[PDB]
Order: C-alpha cells, then sequence, then structure tokens
C-alpha cells in the first residue's frame, strides 16, 4: 500500500538547506533601499519562483519544503546566523544532526554571514535594549524568541478556502487603484496591497510550477500513476488560486499555502487549525458524490501528515538545549464543539486520528479537544491509540481553556471556536496573532533574586529588583511577588521592542492574508491588523518555588533562621547536610497535598496577573502560559540550588508537571495537585504531561487510560498528554540509536524521536515514568 | 393530551390591554427630571413589578405578555396615541377587533394621552424634519417606522444563557465602582450601568413573581398539576437570574426575557434567533440522562409558540392598511449551517418543524435555513408540511443570505451564523441592530415624479426632484434613477433623525444587554452600541416601475410619443383606451421573460446601490431590502395609473413576487424571474409568495413542492413561501368569518388569520392563486 512507500522517504538522514536562504538574499540584494514590506513580498516571490520542487514517491499531496527533504530552512534575516558560526558541528553531533554540503558551507560563510550582519532583527532591537540583550545572552534568567521572527499561529484556511488567491490579487489590484484616485495619503496601506498583489502572484505562480513538474512526470510513466499525476497537474492549475470544491482540491490547496509560508516564516509553529471542521464540507460531499471513496481521503491526509515531518529547526548547539527534540510543530487541531456547545465531531476528526495512530511520527503536532459532551466512542478511541503506545497526541479541555480566552476579552463565540498551535498554545481561530511562544521564563531566579537582594546566588549578576536580606516566611513572600514583577517587567519590555523589531524589519505578507482583518484593514500581521493580539509569555519552573516555600515554611518553624537557607543554598548543601535533608523530605507539589500545592497555585497566580495586566506593540494584551520546551533543563544548568532541595544545575519542572521523582502519590494524585492550578488566569496554555509505565496499564490498557481522561476532564484541567513507555527499550535506544531511531516520546508538549532528544533530557523522560494508580 | 387544552386558550377575541401601558405612565410621572436612560430603567421596573401575572391552563412555561391574553400592549411614547384617538372603532371594526374596557377607556383619553402628547419620539423629530412629516403623512411616498420605536432584532439568547441576570447585576455593580474610583468623567456609561443593575433586578423579581404563584397555585392542587407548578416554582426561582442546565429551565429562561423585554419594546418582530442551535446543548443533555422525554420536550416547545400568539398589534384604522393582518412576527430560525459550512441540522431542528406543523396558528414566525448540504429528509419533511397546507413556514437560501452579508462587509462567521427576523429580514445573530424594518419606500411614485417634473400625478404635491418632461425612453430611465436617489435620500435623512430622536426620548436598556458588544461598552442600543449596526429600508413596487418601463417602450417604439403616455396616466386611460390595451398586452415581470424581467432587476440594482451608500446615525450604514407587509396595497390607494396599465388606486406588486395575474406562465417561472435579481446587493432581505390551489398539487403534493424547493435554490433565490390555497373555502371564510377563523395564509412574509386581513388584501390573496406549473 502508498503509506509505507511514504513513510520509509522521510527516514533518511536530514541537511542543512540553502536554497531558500541563498535565493532570499539574492532578491534583497536587488531590492535594497526599496520599502521593507514590498522587499519581502519580492523575496519571498524570488524563493517561490526558483526553489527547487519535487514531486516524490507515490504523493497524491505535493510541495517540497525545502529541496531533498528532510532538512533545516535557514532564516539569516532572524536567527540563521547563529547556525553559520557552527557549520563544523552539524554533520557530528549527538541531536539533530544536519549533513552539510561543504560547497555550499562555503556559500554561507562568506557570502550569507557577511551580508546579514548587522541586517537582522536583533541588530535593530540592540540599541534600544542592550541591557537586556546582555541578562537573555547568560541564559539564567528569560529567553526572547522574537529574535528569530513571530510565527506561532494557526493559518486562516477558512477564510484562504471561500476566496482562493485569484481573488486577493483582483482585490489587491482594485484596492491600488481606490488608493491611487484618493492621492496615496494612505502610504502604508498601499505598501501593503503592493506586497499583498505580490505575493500572490508568487503563490499562483508556485501552484503552476507543481502543475508543471507533474505534467512532465505523467509522459514519463505507467497506468495508476499516471492518471494521479494528472490529476495532480489538474488540481495544482487550479488552487492555490481559484476556491477548492473537491477535497482533494482543498487538502492540496492548504498544504501549497502551508509549505509557502514557511519560504517566507520561521519553523515554529506555523499551524492549520481546526482541519476537521473546515475541510467536512469538502468530504462530505465527497463522499455519496461518489467522487472519492474512504481509503483514498485516508491517503491524502496521509499524505499531508507525512509532509510535516519533511523541516527539523535550524537550532545551533546552545539553541538545541533548550529546545531538543526536533521542535518546529505545525500543529493540527481536531474535535471540539462548535459556538453554541453543541458537539463537533465529524467523520472526518475520527479519520484524522486514525491516520495519526497509524503513522506515529514525529510531526504534525496533533491536539485534540474533547469537551463533556465528546462522543463515548471518540474518547474510548482515544483512549485506545494512547493506550497503545502511540505517544503523539495532546488532549484540550474545552471547559477549561475558553474560560481562560474569555478572561482575556475573547468573544463568546471566538473562544468555543478556538485553535491550539505550537505545544499547548491556545487562541481564537484564524483572527488572532498571539506570539504564542515569545518568551520562556525562569521564574526559580525570582526567587533566588528574591532571598540574595537581587543578586544571582552564584553568578554575581546584579539583575534583580533591589530587594533587601529576607527574615521571616511572610516578607519573602513579598519579596518573592516584587521580585516576579521586575522579571516579568524586563520580559515585557524586551518583548515589545523586538514585536516593533519585527514590524520594522520583517514584516510578513503572506502570513498577513492569511489572519483576518489584516489584509481588509490594508495592515499587515506583525504591525497589529490581527483582530485579537496577544503576546504569550511562560512561566517555567512554577513547582522548584512553590517547593521551596513549603519547605521554608517548616525548616523556619522547626528550628532554622532564613540566613541559614539562603547560605545552605549558596554552598549547594555542603556543610549543610542536616538541614538539606529535611527540605527534603518536605512536602511537594504533584501529591495532592493542599500544604505543598497551594504554593505553587499561588506563585501561578501572581505570575499571571503579573503577565495578564501589560499591554504589547501590537496593541493588545500580553497572554500567560505555562509550559517549557526544554527550558526547563536548559535553565536549569544555570540555576543554583533552591530550598526544595533541588541541588545547582538539576533540572526545573517541566510545565504545570511536579518535580522529577516527588510525585509518590501517583499519577492520578499528580492530576488532582495540577487541576488546582487557576487556569482560568492562563490563555496561552499549559503544558501537562504524564508518564506511564507499559507494565502498569497491564492487560486493562483501554479501561484505565479512559478513566485518566474523564479524571483530567471533570476536575478541570486545561491540557493533558501521555507516555506509555517501556523503559529499557528506552535504555537500548541509547545504546544502539539508529535501529531504535522510530521510537516516539511526549517532551513536554510535542512528539520527539526519543533519539534526538540530549543525555540530560533523555535521563529525564526515563526517571518521569510512573507506576502508581 | 396537553396541546388541545392549550390551543384553545387562544381564541377568544382580543382586548385592548392597557396595564402596561398605565404603569409606565405611573413610573414616568414618578421620575421626571432624571436621566432618561434611568427612567426607562425604572419604568420597566415598575411595570415588570406590578404587572398582573397569572399562569394558564396546564402550562409548563409561564410568562403571559399582557394580563389576560389575546390582546395589544400600548406604547404611547412611540405611536400608541394613535390608537386612543380612535377608541369608539376599536370593539366594531371588521379587522383586527380589539374589546375596550369603558372603565380603562377613560383612564386613556384623559390621564394617557393628555401625558404623552409632546412627550414622544414624534415630538423630538419633528422640529427637525418638519418637510419630511408632513410627505410621510400624505400616505403616499414611504412610511417611516421609527416613530413607534425600534425593535426588530433576534434577541442574543446565547449570551444570556451563558451568564444569567444575576451576572449582569454584579457585573455592573463591579463597573459602577470603578467608575466611581475614577471620579466619574464617563457619566453616559455610569448612567447606562445604573440602567442595566435595576433592570437585571427587575427580570430577576420578574421571575420570581412567577415562582410564588406557582407555589400559590400548587397548595391547591391535585397529582400530576401539583408535581408540575412545583417544578414551574423551581425552576422560576432559578431561571432568568441563573444561568440554565436543563432543557426546561433553558426554554423558561428565554421566554420570562421574552415576554420581559415586550414590556420596554414595542410589538414588532422582537425574535429569539437560532433557536434549534442554542437549546440543543440542554435537549441533547437531558435526552439519555433521562431528565425528560421526546414528547414532554414536545409540549415545552408548544408552550412557547403557544405563547407568542398572546400579542396582536395597536395598530390604529389607518396602521390596518398598511399592515393588515395582525403583524408583530416574534420569529424563529430553525437549520442552516455553522461557521465551516457543514450541516447544523440537530434533531431539536425537526421537533420544531413538528409543533410548527402541528399547531398551523399565526405565530411564531417560523423561518427555515436550508442549503445545499440539507438533509434530504429535512426537505421531504419541509415539504409534506407544505403541501399539506400548513402554511406557516418561510424558507431561506443560505448562499444568496451569506453572499448580501458579505457585502454589507459582515465577517465571514458572522455571515455563516446569521438569524432572521420578523418576515423576511436577515442579520449577524446576536451582535447587531438592523432596524430591519426601518422604512418602506413607494419606488412606483419614484416613476411617477420621474415623468411628471417631480409632481404627485394625481395630487399636486411636489415632492421629487425638479426633472424635466421626459422624451425618449433613455433619458427616463436616467430621470428616474435621479428620481429614486431623492426619495431614498429623504428617508435616510428621515430615519436618522428618527434614530437619533429613539436614542434622546427612548433607549431601550434591557434590550441591550441582550445585543452584543453593547453592555460591555457600556453604551445602550440605540445609541450604537451592537458590532454591527444597520438600518433596513425596503422597496415596493419595483415589478410596476419595471413593467411600465417594457411597457413604454414598446408604445414609443410602435408609434406613441412620450406626452401620451404621461397623459394617459393622468386621465386614468379615460379616453385612451386603445393604448391601454397595447400596454396590458405588454411582456410581464413573473414569465421568466428578459425583455420585461431585465428592467424589474435594474430597477432593484439602482435602489440597493442607492441604499447600502448611505450611513447611519448609529454609526454603520443602510440596508436595502425588498418586502412589503401591506403597503402595496395602501401606497396603491395613493398610486396614480402608471404606464404598465395598473389603473390609480390599485395594488402594488409584493415583494419580489409579480403583479397580481401578470404571471401567466406558471409558477416555476415566477421562480426563474425573482432569481433574476440581484440578492447579493439586498442585504435585509426579500419576500417571495408563491401561491398554489389544492387541486394543482393533486396527489403528488410532496413531490411537486420539493420541486420547487430544490429550484429556488438551484436558480438561487434568497426567500421563497409558499400558500396551499382552496378558493371557496377562502370564499366562505368572509361569508361566516367566525366558524373559519383557523385559516392561516402567508400574506407577504407573516401568518395571518384570513378573517384578519381587510378587504383589498383578502382579494389579492385570492386572485394571486396559481395553476400552472
Amino acid at each position: 500500500d502508498r503509506i509505507e512507500k511514504l513513510i520509509k522517504k522521510v527516514s533518511k538522514p536530514a541537511r542543512l538547506s540553502v536554497e531558500r536562504c541563498r535565493l532570499y538574499t539574492e532578491s534583497m540584494k536587488q531590492t535594497e533601499g526599496e520599502p521593507m514590506i514590498i522587499r519581502q513580498a519580492k523575496a519571498l516571490k524570488h524563493v517561490l519562483e526558483n526553489i527547487p520542487i519535487q514531486i516524490l514517491d507515490s504523493e497524491l499531496i505535493v510541495g517540497t519544503m525545502l529541496p531533498n527533504p528532510p532538512g533545516a530552512i535557514i532564516f539569516p534575516e532572524g536567527v540563521g546566523l547563529r547556525i553559520i558560526n557552527e557549520l563544523d558541528s552539524l554533520p557530528n553531533r549527538e541531536t539533530n544532526r544536519l549533513m552539510v554540503d561543504e560547497e555550499d558551507a562555503k556559500v554561507l560563510r562568506e557570502e550569507i554571514a557577511p551580508y546579514w550582519q548587522r541586517k537582522t532583527i536583533e541588530a535593530f532591537a540592540f540599541p534600544l535594549m542592550p541591557d537586556i540583550m546582555q541578562i537573555l545572552y547568560t541564559g539564567s534568567v528569560f529567553v526572547l524568541t522574537e529574535i528569530a521572527g513571530i510565527s506561532h499561529v494557526a493559518v486562516n484556511y477558512p477564510y484562504l478556502l471561500r476566496r482562493g488567491f485569484r481573488w486577493f490579487l483582483e482585490e489587491s489590484e482594485r484596492r491600488i487603484r481606490a488608493l491611487e484616485e484618493s492621492g496615496v495619503y494612505e502610504g502604508e496601506k498601499y505598501s501593503f496591497y503592493q506586497a499583498a498583489k505580490i505575493v500572490s502572484e508568487a503563490v499562483i505562480n508556485y501552484g503552476l510550477r507543481y502543475s508543471k513538474l507533474a505534467e512532465e512526470l505523467a509522459e514519463s510513466e505507467d497506468g495508476e500513476r499516471r492518471e494521479e499525476l494528472l490529476k495532480i497537474a489538474e488540481i495544482c492549475r487550479k488552487v492555490p488560486a481559484e476556491k477548492p470544491e473537491t477535497f482533494w482540491e482543498a487538502v492540496q490547496f492548504v498544504w501549497l499555502v502551508q509549505s509557502a509560508l514557511h519560504q517566507e516564516n520561521y519553523e515554529q509553529a506555523i499551524s492549520m487549525g481546526r482541519i476537521d471542521q473546515y475541510l467536512y464540507p469538502f468530504f462530505k460531499k465527497d463522499i455519496g458524490e461518489g467522487r472519492i471513496n474512504r481509503e483514498l481521503a485516508f491517503d491524502i491526509l496521509a499524505n499531508l501528515w507525512i509532509k510535516t515531518n519533511e523541516i527539523v529547526p535550524a537550532f545551533d548547539s546552545l539553541l538545541e538545549q533548550y529546545f531538543s527534540g526536533q521542535a518546529t510543530n505545525q500543529a493540527v487541531t481536531i474535535g471540539g464543539c462548535d459556538i453554541y456547545g453543541n458537539d463537533a465531531t465529524n467523520e472526518l476528526t475520527y479519520l484524522m486520528l486514525e491516520v495519526t495512530d497509524r503513522l506515529r511520527l514525529r510531526q504534525p503536532n496533533v491536539h485534540v479537544r474533547i469537551n463533556k459532551g465528546s462522543p463515548e466512542s471518540f474518547l474510548k478511541r482515544l483512549a485506545e491509540a494512547i493506550s497503545s503506545g502511540c505517544n503523539n497526541l495532546a488532549l484540550f479541555f474545552d471547559d477549561a481553556a475558553v474560560k481562560a480566552l474569555k478572561n482575556a476579552e475573547v468573544d463568546d463565540r471566538d473562544a468555543l471556536n478556538y485553535t491550539t498551535d505550537g505545544c499547548v498554545e491556545i487562541a481564537p481561530f484564524g483572527n488572532s496573532f498571539t506570539s504564542s511562544d515569545a518568551a520562556l521564563i525562569n521564574v526559580a531566579k525570582a526567587l533566588e533574586y528574591a532571598l540574595n537582594e537581587g543578586v544571582d546566588l552564584q553568578f554575581g549578576y546584579e539583575f534583580g529588583a533591589k530587594t533587601e536580606k529576607p527574615k521571616f516566611l511572610e516578607d519573602l513572600l513579598e519579596k518573592l511577588r516584587e521580585q516576579v514583577s521586575h522579571i516579568v517587567k524586563l520580559v515585557v519590555r524586551g518583548s515589545n521592542v523586538l514585536s516593533y523589531a519585527n514590524a520594522e524589519v520583517k514584516p510578513t505578507p503572506l502570513l498577513s492574508l492569511c489572519v483576518e482583518d489584516c489584509f481588509e484593514k490594508g495592515v499587515d500581521v506583525s504591525r497589529g491588523g490581527a483582530r485579537y493580539n496577544f503576546t504569550g509569555i511562560q512561566a517555567v519552573g512554577i513547582a522548584d518555588v512553590g517547593d521551596s516555600l513549603v519547605a521554608i515554611e517548616g525548616a523556619l518553624n522547626a528550628g532554622y533562621s532564613m540566613d541559614d537557607i539562603v547560605e545552605a543554598c549558596r554552598k549547594n548543601f555542603v556543610g549543610y547536610e542536616k538541614l538539606h535533608k529535611l527540605l527534603l523530605q518536605s512536602p511537594k507539589y504533584g501529591n495532592d497535598d493542599d500544604a505543598a500545592d497551594k504554593y505553587t497555585k499561588m506563585v501561578l497566580e501572581w505570575y499571571c496577573e503579573e503577565v495578564n495586566r501589560h499591554r504589547n506593540f501590537r496593541g493588545g494584551k500580553f497572554a500567560a502560559g505555562c509550559y517549557p520546551m526544554t527550558t526547563n533543563v536548559g535553565f536549569g544548568f544555570f540555576t543554583s540550588a533552591l530550598p526544595s532541595g533541588r541541588k545547582s544545575g538539576e533540572p526545573l519542572n517541566p510545565g504545570v508537571s511536579p518535580s522529577t521523582g516527588m510525585d509518590r502519590e501517583g499519577v492520578t494524585a499528580v492530576i488532582n495537585s495540577a487541576s488546582k492550578l487557576s487556569y482560568e488566569n492562563l490563555p496561552n496554555g499549559a503544558s501537562l504531561t504524564i508518564n506511564l509505565s507499559s507494565d502498569v496499564l497491564g492487560e486493562k490498557g483501554d479501561a484505565v487510560i479512559e478513566a485518566l481522561i474523564k479524571s483530567s476532564m471533570e476536575l478541570g484541567v486545561m491540557h493533558v498528554q501521555f507516555n506509555i513507555l517501556k523503559e529499557d527499550l528506552l535504555r537500548k535506544a541509547q545504546q544502539e540509536p539508529e535501529k531504535y531511531r522510530w521510537l516516539l516520546v511526549r517532551v513536554a508538549g510535542w512528539s520527539a524521536y526519543f533519539v534526538e532528544l540530549s543525555r540530560p533530557v533523555q535521563e529525564e523522560v526515563i526517571r518521569r515514568i510512573s507506576c502508581r494508580i
């Protein structure tokens, strides 16, 4: 069958791809001194008209993301110069290896890198935040990702599918004329429609190139395959330019613009939204008009899922520690309700679960919305996939998610119709720009500053508020809240400068067509044309500070003073080995223990209310999230010992999941603990990962996992994801990695091949495998 | 069974009700000199706390619209003083008779009428448009209904059902405090929340009064009925104040606020929206939790449908000619698609069709959205009801309707999720104020002015543009377009003055809570707080001017001159009997004849583009509609003879339906003609009525009506409605009216009891019964 041929032709080693990077620069040199949005349009056009294209083995959906797939696309306007600086290490390094063709390694080092030097987003922002860039680079307090660009949005495909790109081209033309009739006093709006025109033409022509290759391959081909390539030629002539009428035409539409978007916007989290909802009209018409059958429809969706595995991120050695596991994350959202609360599961929802279950690949990040009205069969079928170790699903609970959005002042209907993107981030579908991973914040560092008068405990960094030495518990709490505030303020200032920087040196016109209000208002997405505008920033280490507070509570209570506890931390418990054992013995978040997990909850609420009050550059507000990527590990390295008994250098806790090995009452008790957090104030999402041994599942694999699903729904958690892991298979995968490179895990919000995770991160997924409950 | 007991207790003669009118005045006297929005709040409160209430025979849903039902509610702030001026004629007049208690007839004539004299909406607007009021009252050119108030909106029940009125009360209280903290510089916003508070309290207390009556009746009652009244007591204690959790709780919620709204806002078109979509979560939960069964659910909906028959309009003798047939029109919208295009028919859609089919009462105005993806069973089931003479359905075609809304600049999703209200008017659901019957315009009068240099042909009224005497056909067309323009401008000026007048003397705070953005922005609905703001104005006589143009074309062509044709018209074809026969013989709109129906289409497009360009007071734009009420008759009386051969005084054509007896090629050919009109420019709706003889249906009643349904969908019409009429039953209903007062007809967008239509209107429904196709 067809899937088998497709699966094997994305299992070959990945390369550092260069053709987008080159042709971009080539256009940007031809365009210097022109209006920047037109330059971006013209660059995107040039790459789409000149990138090598190929249709692959037995494909029904075409559009390689880069020529000769598995690879990394380079964005030197953003953060692609990070990776040029380490070209030697790329083919031989332990995680996310990329072969580099040495002929184009020369093209990067002396053609690309000297041009883009000081033409980047970071070059704009630097003189405006030099003090923030300095503390960013210490790796210890936060990371700001908007250096690399924005992305992180589920693309409004239903907006696109109701118009097609020939509409945009013509409408841009009507609007260019009308602007000229009024004497072009609206220069910005004019530049926009000029860009839109160009960018529409590019996309139309890009479909046309694949139509021509399909025709060229079919006069050289036999039987059924010749029938297929002639269909592909016919489809790609029509769509991305016209409104599609068939399901195949719709799925080929979305994938062309999806691959196109990846030439303009950087690799992170460009998602497809509620794909089961909006492909269903074409699907329902085609079945029962006989046009297609169920197995062809399956193969079509399979092809799409498989194609999103063509990218792998261009992360350097440092970025591999904080984002380990080949994180790109073109997400897909299935299931959920309509704008009335009715169940919106259709037959295409089930289909999409099946193709996900069969494929078990690292990508797409499949996100399943469930609620109290989801069909019982669908929950069973979800539980079967998860229990049989598919390890590639995430569950999103509608109740908590729409409550979060309503507090972020989203409309009823826009909250009900939400989508997901990236790992765990939630957003109104199609009319929002949420910059959903704009920063990640080490809140453990806040506590560290809070007991050392705004100095780093082991590094001498004066980055914190100038608080005093703490005495009692109660005035460490005030000092903590003040420090969280201070650190949040640092990233809100930083991200805003960066958002202005993006608007100025990297507007993104194609993406703008795909995000509602932008095209109609004639303002680019990076300037704020989306209806809702948000900036998602994330708390990491919420349990580490929570637990350190419980452990301080009891240690003062019986015996010790504050000065002891900070000195213990500074000295890494060397010479403090009695107290340290009492700290470690103290109650932990993750065990349904109110006296422990009330502190973590309170820490999150403080964080949330300190975030949600600030406004961003794009004219909306900031949005609080709690998910780690692998920055809980990265920040950990440079986090000192904290009064929870965590040793200096050790990993922090991931998302809203408890610290490693502190979950002694088991997996149901973790969920009870996690569902105590105020999700209603967390509108950028939360990551809860539950790791289960396969033996503990046993014969009743189904029953016990559906139990956990219905339990997390009833107790009101926002997000849950599961891992079914066999420990010595994971041990054997360290030993012979290429033999076991099919081994899938959920890291902290996304699927990675276990082999591609670093040693600290691997050791963490192994140690978090739970047996109780 | 229960329905039978309920049906018979709204068949008694109607009264002129006075208790709302009185208690309103009573409060308004206590409140003089206070902020008008607070006065309106306090008045509404006073009536809801003091109106006599009663639970009726075997009711499950309670909330009489007026004490002792069938009746008219009087709004002296609007147009209720019209009817006091004719108190003597009310119990003994031929249509819409109202018994008047002579004790409260004295209260109207010397307590109500001298107070409200010059405190009305019209009193505000008069000095600002005295020239328009003068030409309004000649009845000949347009009617402006906003003298009477606004209404005409489908109420946002899902907004309400997700909050409940205790939320509003408390939120108003938080917002009143925060306004005070900032020193109340936002006085208007402050007045608003003050009103909202008051109006929420009123509604909570109003539910509580019905809870107490239910408790009082149940300590005096037996068995099953005592079980029911105790449930009603329990339900009305909880809801309108809390979010409902059961289906019965939901339906009782909506009806309480629905009856409440009718004490604040005048009788026209306060509708319930997509009721099948938003009651379905409660329904689906209750079935299969055993809470309710299918027959109880039926009875609950039956009770609601039956209760909307308690009102009958307070129209005087002149208003009865232009709005004959007891038009109030609490509409209900079932069927249609979601915001993705998927079919949104659920089991509750079918239920609602069934209760409609069984009841066959004049009210609710049931509106069925269908599209190309509607289930085949549902179309069959619609066709069965219609063919069996139910005569109480209207069909709305999604394709044409969402295209109309998108051109009015409605968002994709808001257009897909549209609702209907009144007769045929369409609107984004829940976040719009469209004033959907704000005016009706006699476009035949435009043509009359167009060939008499802006003078009325038989009345000497100089109300038209000062055009010249027409010579050729081509320069009568220019002169026509200019005259349509001139007349539209007159009503846009008039309606805007009136809309400002409403905002000033009749803000409507309860209704404001129910229309989205209003409460959140803290601005009343009449001031423009709704997300979309529109003003619906209607063309009447589009075929009369269309046909007069074809008839002018051929009459000039062969022989005659322009001066002849106008003189013929002025002289009512007396002395012009040859030419008149040629005019009558000329091609007519309604027969699929391009040479005829191209003129009508063009007339509508001119009208539409002249309307849709003007902006209203509430900060949106005007919206073009084409439906008559019975003003096609009323305007007819005072319309002179026109070159189509229509005699002076005769009725004009209704909606987008052809002139009476000009539809010689039959019913399919009428639909082809009607589907040539540009619906994409008609965003306030169109009325097409198809009248069929029951014999012509024959044994294949189903087949031939589904044929017409699928034909009107395929040919792209906006709205169609059907009548199955037996001619001599209608003849017998003139003879013995009270014996035949159950006889239902669709007038031009709504159901009336044939007995309640005037002689000119009755004669029209009889003569329009078609036999061909």
